[PDB]
């Protein structure tokens, strides 16, 4: 498998997400896909990934697409950020 990264936002009081700022690290396979992502973030902070935007490497990636269709290999810095505040 490859190491994965997601940056949260810092948002503590600024909805009810366990977001801090920190930055989440798993470790999934090349043939998994961003689905992989957007759900284990929804469960772990709360936020579905119908706001939530992933994004690698300055890529707003999609449920639609893989970690290898992005070539995420060991040491893919995602970055997690809502797609529209309001």
């Amino acid at each position: 498998p490859v190491s994965i990264k997601v940056q949260v936002p810092n948002m503590q009081d600024k909805t009810e997400w366990k977001l801090n700022g920190q930055v989440l690290v798993f470790t999934l396979p090349l043939t998994d896909q961003v689905s992989v992502i957007k759900v284990k973030i929804h469960e772990a902070t709360g936020m579905p990934a119908g706001k939530q935007k992933l994004q690698y490497e300055g890529i707003f990636i999609k449920d639609s697409n893989s970690l290898a269709y992005y070539n995420m290999a060991n040491g893919a810095v995602i970055h997690l950020a809502l797609k529209e505040r309001g």
